[PDB]
RNA sequence: GUUUAACAGCCUGCCCACCCUGGAAACGACUCAGUCGGAGGUAGGGUCCAGCGGCUGGAAGAGCACCGCACGUCGCGUGGU
């Protein structure tokens, strides 16, 4: 399952979350797959997966809003979109492609 | 009774709004009341907005108060604080 494995990313791994820090991983090209939820704004999700095809890095479209992908992620707060810089028990960069 | 107009310049910069750095749970900030924050708070530094705000020019030469000299019939006279 995505949540689970997100779960595990979050316990046992390195990430960002936001859209500022999302594009300052994409830049630097740490991040290794970027987390989209629905509720994100079109343009603001069009210019995420620009920077990702610039970047070459992988797109996942959360099936979910910015809310369930806060509580997902264990966080209390909303989460619109967030960067797997390093799975470290996870494998989600290898299940999704 | 012990005053300072329009207008011109400089300064200031309410409550908001906005920008840059940064990335937050042991959640924090915060109002009389609320509310705000990974759609980026707290924090640090800035931009802008109001003013019937401040200083200067206008403008002390004016106005007001007080104290005097003089013509003493007609100087709307003359001086000081
Ligand atoms: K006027
Ligand atoms: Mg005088």
């Amino acid at each position: 399952s995505i949540n689970n494995r997100l779960a595990l990313v979050m316990k046992s791994g390195k990430y960002s979350l936001g859209y500022k820090t999302v594009l300052k991983t994409l830049r630097s090209s740490k991040g290794k797959l970027i987390l989209i939820s629905n509720n994100c704004p079109p343009l603001r999700k069009s210019e995420i997966e620009y920077y990702a095809m610039l970047a070459k890095v992988g797109v996942h479209h959360f099936n979910g809003n910015n809310v369930d992908l806060g509580t997902a992620c264990g966080k209390y707060f909303r989460v619109s979109c967030l960067s797997i810089i390093d799975p470290g028990d996870s494998d989600i960069i290898k299940s999704l492609p």
